[PDB]
């Protein structure tokens, strides 16, 4: 069977194990720094297997040796934000955690595809690629799938249609300057502008950018995990099943969109080899302007990163 | 449980029972004019239930009384074409069969949504609405979902991407003058023209229009059933689960696109109440020209219909 | 669509919503007394729908009016236990909570099947039946499905076989005195005693009885929720899809197994009408002695309850 | 991705592809000797993928070279029987077909697990093992899963319970002499004898034995394929996902049940390595007498085979 290791067994990591288990994609290893917690969550989920009918070994551990030879490594060990904070405010604590986790896991699974989740996403993904030394196509960050999912959900709710018929591309860094692309969003191939008024669509674009913060303010003691885990699981599935999915993920740019040496949310074809192709869309002046402002925000986090 | 009756237990009807059973949407009644055949197919499929794990009663019958109080009626009793024929060539034989089936089933399930499949689709759907006297929104024809699925498949194959990320709208009568709409087709919200060259996309549009005939010429003894059944099942699912799907189905027009008193392949929101809304797309001159040529072909079949 | 209301949006409640949404069984209403929490978890789960592909309306609320006319009501509002604590220790606190919830929800959904989860399970289910005034067969408690799932997981691990081929019955109150039944345990119809030696099987039985405590000790801050939620969801599903599942649940007894006027873990047929029939197994002397011991335990908590 | 080759694109073969595609287990290659037929069914099934949402490459062919390096090979190229005919009557025709297929496919996929379906099952599986020269544990026949499924369906119908809670073992050759085992039949761990009276259970056992004939008489033009295909697919799945399923299949015996040098229906653990272990049930006098009768039947066909 395929092997998937999830580093960090908190809200997002455990929920990610849940989505993956139900899919019977492969055996799962939940690792954490806290003793007992990952073992308990993995056993609890494993005990659900006879009810749901999936044959997947789910095991909790505190030892990186158990993650050896994984096909995919998911990183969800970062600290989450609380109300009033930005994802960037977590960069110091999480840079340390990320370096720690990647330095230990990466060497044990040299052929794995690493999927970063820790925030600030784009910067943490860059760090992981550096600490691991893995081919850039095998180190990606999850962010766009979740952001576009929030957008797609708001459209479905607004238009009163099935979430199964809404598609949307969203680019940029996983933050406030995120760039949802209405012009690149459709319902069964039909432009969303044909279903929703411009002013209303504008409010949806804004709600999408502040979507993470909306949940943080509701939960008050933590951030989102159901959709984030689903998004991560979808990317894991893309790799394990070599589905060649077209989705936005933080990938390493070498000139696309006029950007070099940076991890940025861009449309890619994701498969068994990780990022198999970075797509270069014909954005207009307004879109490019928003994208550049996003690339600037991301570069800003990378500059903070290098000063740590 | 919900009840679904499938009139005509041949290739498309039985395959449709298969797709539906696996979804555990409701009990299924397979009716046919031939004795034994529907009973055998329904029992064979029912015996697969312990293996797959679905609890759905699947029963074969030769008596319309068994289809009483169905939530959805699927009609697949028409004769299929052989190599060298057009769907229109079946209108005489199938007009009789359709009238026969609808006159018997419709009265027994007054609250059902009828989904026609018999070819020529648009004309047979018009006939069914007339013979049944049901509210027009509850009498629809399956055709666009299948046509757009063939198109979406060719795009996925051509672009080398996941079929899960391809969306496409296709309009018109279910025939040679069918109108696939490249401008209304995307991959994760991105126009298909960004993935495929115009000349290649043109060949795909053509293959889509002649897609049914392609299979007929390969099988030689019959026509397609796997995709047609999937398409039909998806529409059944849309109604039973009130999913508000946006898909192209033959619906009754009263002025949309400048067309009145005709069943034509158009984009609709499909739910528990059947067609809950007919969408009017801003087609350009070239598209409207193709659509009108299609509306003309359909009107031609309706004129043949009235002379029977 | 069917409507499911979950009272108590904590670990089990929210996780049950997750399992339920993935099955697209109906719209879900997550209610809690803490403001924002349910709204946040519901929105988060909702935003995952475009990724997973399920059309389910998940709404969080602090108002019981929103639960009106539900097909099923799940009660997961009770306080969980902390390490070194027995489920019975929660009786006073959870009796007040359970009473408050049932009294506000029952009147608004008179035709609903109530599934209790709050511990001590058996006594809370009884309290629910008494507060709702509902037909006894429409007020049941989840416990046996979870306990049996743990038991099945253990034997699957021990024997090295698929969890899909392991079934087992388990009876009694949800506590240390529960009674797993090895004699009524099989692997593809074959007695488990053929796969696991008596000594090891005895250990598995003991682990099952202490299974809940095992998780609480590992997590230290709370109790299990992945399997507990999957169990609750399988019961909700049995009801909504009228599957006629044969499973152990807490049902009201009037003489079965020689027990009367008590909610106790017994095998039943679960369907749209709730408990449609209580099965009466031919237990031997060994098993009955265990069952009677468990009954005395449940009776004791019932005595504590009636005296609160 | 995993690769599955189906030799014989008829009713069972094509239907197996359908069940397999829906599970997204791997790419499927449908091979047939008749030109166009496999290509047509494959394309048709492929065109259904955008509707169902599975990324599976289904290719039809008339060239064995395309089956090279498959993980699993399904053999469904045998001629089916017509009413008033026994499965044994197909031995000469199907021996030539089976021989021709195996000799061309085996060499190209030396690491594959071969699953025989052609009737007479037991004798064809033996012939396959002898022609391929493969390890006996990697050449098995489908029969018991189907027979047991029918038996389980009947008891589910009779008892009025979910097909998900019914398990049963069945042994022996795939024919009139097959041996269902009521003693090794349970409903959620409870003996079926507790649900169905002896007289009725005896009728169910008889129906199971004649189950295949029942379908052939109803269809008149061919034999079953929905359950047969689901059975074959569950076995393919057990192998590809290394599930360790406990199921009856035709395996090579070297003394188990006192039988040697014969492929016979026995319970096994099925996983990535094929038959990983043959279970030896403690059968009583009644059961062994039946098993020995069945063994003599299979041996007889084996005698006919070796003398062809
Ligand atoms: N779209 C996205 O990219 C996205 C979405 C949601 C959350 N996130 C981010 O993901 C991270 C996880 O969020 P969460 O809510 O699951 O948090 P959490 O606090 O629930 O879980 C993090 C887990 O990591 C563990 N941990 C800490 N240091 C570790 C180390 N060195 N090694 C192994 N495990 C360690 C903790 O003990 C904890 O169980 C946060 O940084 C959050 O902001 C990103
Ligand atoms: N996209 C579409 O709309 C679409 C796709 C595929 C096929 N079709 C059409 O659907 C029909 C069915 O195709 P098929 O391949 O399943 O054909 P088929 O010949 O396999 O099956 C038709 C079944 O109808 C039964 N039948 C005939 N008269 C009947 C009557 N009066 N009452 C009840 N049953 C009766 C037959 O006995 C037969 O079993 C054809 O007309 C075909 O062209 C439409
Ligand atoms: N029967 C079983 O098999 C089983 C399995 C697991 C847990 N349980 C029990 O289920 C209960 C819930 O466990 P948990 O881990 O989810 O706990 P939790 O503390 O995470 O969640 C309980 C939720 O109830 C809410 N709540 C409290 N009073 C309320 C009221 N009056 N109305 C509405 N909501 C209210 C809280 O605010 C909280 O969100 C516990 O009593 C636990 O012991 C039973
Ligand atoms: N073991 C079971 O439980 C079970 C269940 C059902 C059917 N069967 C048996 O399975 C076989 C297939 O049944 P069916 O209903 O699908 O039959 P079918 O006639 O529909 O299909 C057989 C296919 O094999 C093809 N074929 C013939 N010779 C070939 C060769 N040399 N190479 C490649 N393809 C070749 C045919 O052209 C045809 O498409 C029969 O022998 C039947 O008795 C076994
Ligand atoms: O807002 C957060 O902190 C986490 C969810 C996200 O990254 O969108
Ligand atoms: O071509 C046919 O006759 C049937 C398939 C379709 O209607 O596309
Ligand atoms: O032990 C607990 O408190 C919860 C899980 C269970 O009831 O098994
Ligand atoms: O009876 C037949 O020929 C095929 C079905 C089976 O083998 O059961």
């Amino acid at each position: 069977r395929k092997k998937i290791s999830i580093i960090g067994a908190g809200f997002v990591g455990s929920t990610t194990a849940h989505w993956l288990a139900a899919k019977e994609l492969g055996d799962i290893v939940l690792l954490d720094i806290v003793e007992g917690v990952p073992q308990g969550k993995a056993l609890d989920l494993y005990e659900a297997s006879p009810i749901e009918g999936f044959d997947v070994r789910v095991t909790g551990t505190n030892n990186y040796a158990d993650t050896a030879n994984s096909d995919v490594i998911v990183v969800t060990s970062g600290a989450p934000r609380k109300p009033g904070m930005s994802r960037e405010d977590l960069i110091k604590v999480n840079a340390d955690i990320t370096r720690a986790c990647i330095s230990q896991a990466a060497p044990l699974s040299p052929n794995a595809v690493i999927i970063m989740v820790n925030n600030p996403l784009d910067a943490m993904t860059y760090l992981a690629a550096e600490v691991s030394g893995f081919p850039k196509e095998r180190v990606i960050g999850q962010a766009g799938v979740l952001d576009a999912a929030r957008y797609r959900t708001f459209i479905a709710m607004e238009a009163g249609v099935s979430v199964e018929d809404v598609q949307a591309m969203l680019m940029g860094g996983h933050g406030d300057e995120m760039v949802p692309l209405p012009r690149f969003s459709t319902i069964s191939g039909i432009p969303v502008s044909e279903f929703i008024a411009p002013d209303r669509l504008a409010q949806i674009v804004e709600r999408t950018r502040k979507g993470g913060g909306e949940i943080v303010n509701l939960l008050k003691t933590g951030s989102a995990y159901y959709a984030p885990a689903a998004a991560t699981a979808q990317m894991v599935e893309a790799v394990l099943k070599d589905k060649k999915r077209v989705m936005p993920v933080a990938a390493y740019l070498t000139g696309q969109y006029g950007l070099n040496d940076i991890y940025f949310g861009v449309p890619v074809i994701l498969g068994a080899g990780g990022v198999e192709k970075i797509l270069e869309l014909p954005l207009n002046e307004e879109e490019m302007a928003l994208l550049n402002a996003s690339a600037k925000a991301v570069r800003a986090t990378l500059d903070t990163l290098k000063s740590l």
